[PDB]
């Protein structure tokens, strides 16, 4: 029983499926905002659409229908730089119920907006992009592109999230060769820090795990292969073996002990944009995206409403500003950003290519 447990299950499954589409390049997303915005769409869903969303969101694996939405509103209070903006746009002839709009306000503080996809889809496309550009203060001027919506579009969800924390201890700004793959290296600016930090070693996968705290009890956990068993990113084994139970154990206080570590990590910025429909359908959320089967009767009395697409943008800025074992991240790693009090994964990513 825990939305943050479901979120982690879902985040790892989403990352695995996403990694079929992008097996080596930089990958960065916020499982928590996808879970929360997809839960609001699931609030509007019924029948086998609902059943499938609940299963892919892992709500069923952690066991509580009438408590999900209020738990998301409570969690959002505990969790809440961390900026998250979202909006559900829907074709105006499939009118949202007054009551759905009221529940969106109440549980997700989000208001669905009607657009005219059926007759002026390009204009709708451009109104979605002005709202996004406006709410993200210029970082994303054109979230949706040229032909991502047309007369067949019925409903799209947009979600853009940005994170930049303040490290508990400032790094020192040291170009080092970062290894992208067995034939290619790219110079990166490295940041260095010597500090008492929790660090662990995963014996079976020959990798180090380190926690880098930010101020308010939000930490970055970084998983960095030690032996390199593939000629590509070197992440192949960590990515086929990570599981909920394994991550839990790797991050347990018995497996991660405090120690004076010298840390070298690149200065980096990631911005990745996704269209998750094909990813979510491969995970099992099929009916929500299928015009002949979707059931959004909770959102609208009109029969003709299905989910056309999910736009997700996530961005992180990692720099030196803050308030014995060696961890040298001069080759690819997985990382996650964790809300320690809730144990919610806010972001999850692969840094492979500077």
């Amino acid at each position: 029983e825990d939305l943050c447990v479901a979120n982690t299950l879902f985040a790892l499954n989403l990352f695995k499926h996403l990694a079929k589409a992008s097996p080596t390049q930089n990958l960065f997303l916020s499982p928590w905002s996808i879970s929360s915005t997809m839960a609001m769409v699931y609030m509007g869903s019924r029948g086998s659409t609902e059943d499938q969303m609940a299963k892919v969101l892992q709500f069923n694996e952690v066991g509580a229908a009438d408590k999900i939405h209020s738990s998301f509103r409570s969690l959002s209070s505990a969790i809440n730089l961390l900026e998250s903006v979202n909006k559900l746009f829907g074709e105006k002839s499939a009118s949202f119920r007054e009551e759905y709009i009221r529940l969106c306000q109440k549980y997700y503080s989000s208001e669905p907006q009607a657009v005219d996809f059926l007759e002026c889809a390009e204009e709708a496309r451009k109104k979605i992009n002005s709202w996004v550009k406006t709410q993200t203060k210029g970082k994303i001027p054109n979230l949706l592109p040229e032909g991502s919506v047309d007369g067949d579009t019925r409903m799209v969800l947009v979600n853009a999230v940005y994170f930049k924390g303040k490290w508990k201890t400032p790094f020192e700004k040291k170009l080092y060769p970062f290894r992208v793959n067995s034939a290619q290296r790219t110079p990166v600016q490295m940041m260095y820090l010597r500090e008492k930090l929790n660090i662990g070693y995963i014996e079976d996968l020959k990798a180090q795990i380190l926690e880098l705290p930010y101020a308010g009890d939000v930490s970055m956990f970084l998983l960095l292969p030690d032996e390199i068993a593939d000629v590509s990113t070197g992440l192949e084994l960590l990515e086929s073996e990570i599981t909920y139970d394994k991550l839990n154990k790797w991050t347990s206080k018995d497996k991660m002990a405090e120690d004076e570590v010298e840390v070298y990590i690149p200065q980096f910025k990631l911005e990745e944009h996704y269209e998750l429909r094909s990813i979510l359908r491969s995970m099992g959320m099929e009916d929500a995206f299928n015009k002949g089967r979707a059931n959004f009767s909770g959102m609208s009395e009109r029969n003709d409403l299905f989910l056309s697409e999910v736009f997700h943008q996530a961005m992180v800025d990692v720099n030196e500003e803050g308030t014995g074992p060696q961890f040298v991240a001069d080759h690819p790693f997985l990382f996650l950003i964790m809300h320690k009090i809730t144990n919610c994964i806010l972001f999850f990513g692969r840094f492979s290519s500077p």
